[PDB]
């Protein structure tokens, strides 16, 4: 039964969610949530209460913004994850943890596309294998851990599972993508959900994880976009057998991704997610 999520625009306060959930008609089965690494769990508690208050699953996008994965893997961040490992294991619930995503593409300073050449599927492996492995050590096992793709490999060196660290070290993959339209200046052109997602699908699929669609939204100009969230949730009903859960990304930012953009949008995304 196809799990529904979304970030909601902002950070998910009890009235974000609950006014989200008024205006998608339906409960949300995954609050998504983004942070950086220099915030405390401390910050992150409040809204961590809320998700769990409405019977969520709340999944965290933990974004090193202020570590590299040289540094990371070197262990010069070993104290605030541990910290972080620690608060997490306190709270005790169940958290899907998705750091250093969409590391394929070239625009987090963590990514193996990224301009600095830092990052390589070596780095980012150790990396990633090291902040499980503290997590671990702290009794943290209800953190579950979260690999991720963009949707297209974007930059020098990236594949969809060069960096894969092992399904030791691993609960879910995801996938982030966007039907950008005609909004861009690089020449963006409208996809279908399968254009946009196929092909990383078929590289997932090659691992016995289950698969979340952790962001997904489209704009409106350049095409249809209630269609296109119709035929974006059939898909994933027809022919991605493997993905559970399907994570709106909200917000009214590059462009006007919100599922509210407009009445017929809003009206097709209602009916599209069902239950
Ligand atoms: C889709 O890419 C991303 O968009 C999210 C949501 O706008 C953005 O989230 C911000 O993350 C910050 C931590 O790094 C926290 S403090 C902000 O409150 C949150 O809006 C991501 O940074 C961005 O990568
Ligand atoms: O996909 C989320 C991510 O998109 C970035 O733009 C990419 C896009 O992902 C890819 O599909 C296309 O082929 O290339 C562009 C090049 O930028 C965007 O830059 C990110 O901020 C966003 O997080």
């Amino acid at each position: 039964g196809l799990k529904i999520g979304a970030w909601v625009g902002t950070q998910p306060s009890e009235s974000a969610i609950k006014s989200f959930q008024e205006l998608q008609g339906r409960k949300l089965d995954i609050v998504h949530q983004f942070i950086n690494w220099s915030t405390d769990f401390s910050w992150v508690r409040p809204y961590a209460d809320a998700v769990y208050n409405n019977g969520s699953i709340l999944m965290i996008t933990w974004e090193p913004w202020e570590y590299n994965t040289v540094d990371i893997k070197n262990g010069k961040a070993d104290a605030y994850i541990t910290r972080m490992a620690q608060d997490m294991k306190a709270y005790g619930k169940e958290i899907w943890l998705r750091p250093l995503h969409e590391a394929n593409g070239d625009w987090y300073p963590w990514a193996i596309g990224y301009s600095s050449r830092v990052n390589t599927n070596e780095t980012y492996i150790a990396a990633f294998r090291h902040i499980v492995d503290i997590f671990r050590a702290n009794g943290a096992t209800n953190v579950k851990w979260v690999f991720n793709v963009n949707c297209d490999n974007v930059g020098n060196g990236t594949s969809y599972l060069g960096h894969y660290p092992g399904d030791n070290y691993v609960d879910y993959t995801s996938i982030d993508g966007y039907n950008w339209g005609t909004t861009q200046s690089w020449g963006s052109q409208w996809q279908s959900f399968d254009q946009v997602f196929s092909r990383a699908y078929q590289a997932l699929a090659s691992i016995n994880k289950p698969i979340i669609i952790a962001e997904f939204a489209s704009a409106e100009i350049g095409g249809n976009k209630a269609r296109w969230i119709t035929e974006a949730y059939n898909s994933i009903r027809t022919s991605y057998n493997k993905v559970i859960a399907a994570v709106w990304f909200h917000e009214n930012k590059e462009t006007d991704w919100r599922i509210n953009s407009s009445p017929g949008a809003l009206a097709a995304y209602r009916e599209a997610i069902g239950a």
